[PDB]
């Protein structure tokens, strides 16, 4: 809503003046959106700026006094004529790279010779975090890469690929709230329930957020690396009991005979039993490794190639 004013170019760049000032920041000017930075100086193309519309970065110009004020930053694009894109669904753009960002009217600079499809939130910004299309999730980042005392803004709103962790982040990540893992695909595509990735399984279940400790899918228990992910195999001990797990993963209850040796797996919880046990009336005594007693004596006890306690 700025008028009164004119666009004046000068010194290789574009500047907006009214009475005398040069516009700063954000402006909306007959039915399009501009931003001027911090001395007037019109930019174009890709820019991260503070968010428009709270008044503390809008309608100023340099006569004015610039508040202290705290604003998180987001991707806008703006068309050569400095004219802010009010997209607010998607549209295929020259990809944002370390050679076409922050760049202001009069610079010359060269255009992506890749185009990639972005996404917008109702507020012209770029979309970042989950976004559903075509029957399938796609991850947009909503963080830029960190180096230690480095922060670069680039990947965000970029299509996550691989293993990729979905933090809560508004100006950093908020460490008290849960960050799940979610893997994409080559295309970007969420995974979702049983993947092999890298030779190893992991579960997405239905959410496609990675399951983690013991899981039961489709009438099995499965036992995921408490912190990894990935599935484990074979004997495990876990909370201080022993568990065996099929080459399928799948949790095993009954008897289970490993070379010569049987084993008790609890009917119900899976942990394998040691000391004496009954079972459909029979008694068997486990050592403590687990392994079954047969035709032997345990404690004055006779016990026949079954295990069964002989009478
Ligand atoms: C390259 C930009 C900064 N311009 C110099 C172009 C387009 C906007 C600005 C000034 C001029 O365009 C306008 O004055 C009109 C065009 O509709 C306009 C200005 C600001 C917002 C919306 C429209 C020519
Ligand atoms: C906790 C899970 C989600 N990980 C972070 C663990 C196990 C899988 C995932 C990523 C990583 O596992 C890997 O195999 C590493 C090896 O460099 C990896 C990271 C990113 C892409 C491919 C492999 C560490
Ligand atoms: C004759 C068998 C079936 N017992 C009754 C004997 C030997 C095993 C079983 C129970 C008991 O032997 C035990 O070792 C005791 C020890 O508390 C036991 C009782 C209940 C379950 C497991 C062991 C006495
Ligand atoms: C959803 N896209 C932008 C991510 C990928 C093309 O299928
Ligand atoms: C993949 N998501 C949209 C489904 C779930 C994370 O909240
Ligand atoms: C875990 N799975 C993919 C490996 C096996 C199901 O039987
Ligand atoms: C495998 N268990 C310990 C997880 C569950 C049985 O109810
Ligand atoms: C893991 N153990 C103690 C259970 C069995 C021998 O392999
Ligand atoms: C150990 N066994 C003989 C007792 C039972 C499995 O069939």
């Amino acid at each position: 809503n700025t008028t009164g004013g004119r666009f004046v170019d000068k010194d290789n760049r574009k500047y907006y003046v009214k009475d005398d000032h040069k516009a700063i920041y954000w402006h909306k000017i007959d039915g399009k959106t501009y931003y001027f930075g911090d001395i007037g100086e019109m930019v174009v193309g890709w820019q991260y700026l503070e968010i428009p519309g709270t008044g503390y970065r809008d309608n100023l110009f340099d006569n004015q006094p610039v508040n202290e004020i705290g604003l998180q930053e987001k991707w806008y694009y703006f068309g050569q004529d400095g004219a802010l894109l009010e997209q607010t669904d998607k549209q295929v753009l020259e990809a944002k790279t370390s050679e076409n960002t922050g760049k202001v009217y009069g610079e010359q600079y060269p255009l992506s010779a890749e185009k990639r499809t972005y996404y917008f939130d109702n507020n012209y910004a770029v979309k970042t975090g989950w976004i559903y299309e075509d029957g399938n999730w796609y991850y947009l980042n909503k963080l830029g890469n960190f180096g230690d005392d480095s922060y670069n803004p680039l990947p965000i709103g970029e299509v996550a690929k691989g293993w990729t962790q979905d933090f809560h982040v508004t100006i950093d990540i908020d460490r008290s709230k849960p960050a799940p893992w979610y893997y994409l695909d080559a295309s970007g595509k969420m995974l979702t329930d049983w993947q092999k990735v890298n030779g190893k399984w992991y579960y997405f279940g239905s959410s496609g957020s990675m399951a983690t400790g013991w899981k039961y899918v489709r009438g099995k228990w499965y036992y995921l690396d408490n912190k990894n992910g990935d599935m484990k195999t074979g004997w495990q001990y876990l909370g201080n009991k022993w568990y065996y797990l099929r080459s399928s993963g799948a949790m095993v209850t009954g008897w289970y005979q490993d070379g010569l040796t049987w084993y008790y797996l609890n009917a119900g919880n899976g942990d394998m039993k040691t000391g004496w046990f009954q079972v459909n009336g029979k008694w068997y005594y486990a050592y403590s490794s687990g392994a079954l007693a047969v035709n032997t004596t345990v404690d004055g006890y006779s016990v026949n190639y079954n295990g069964e306690w002989v009478q």
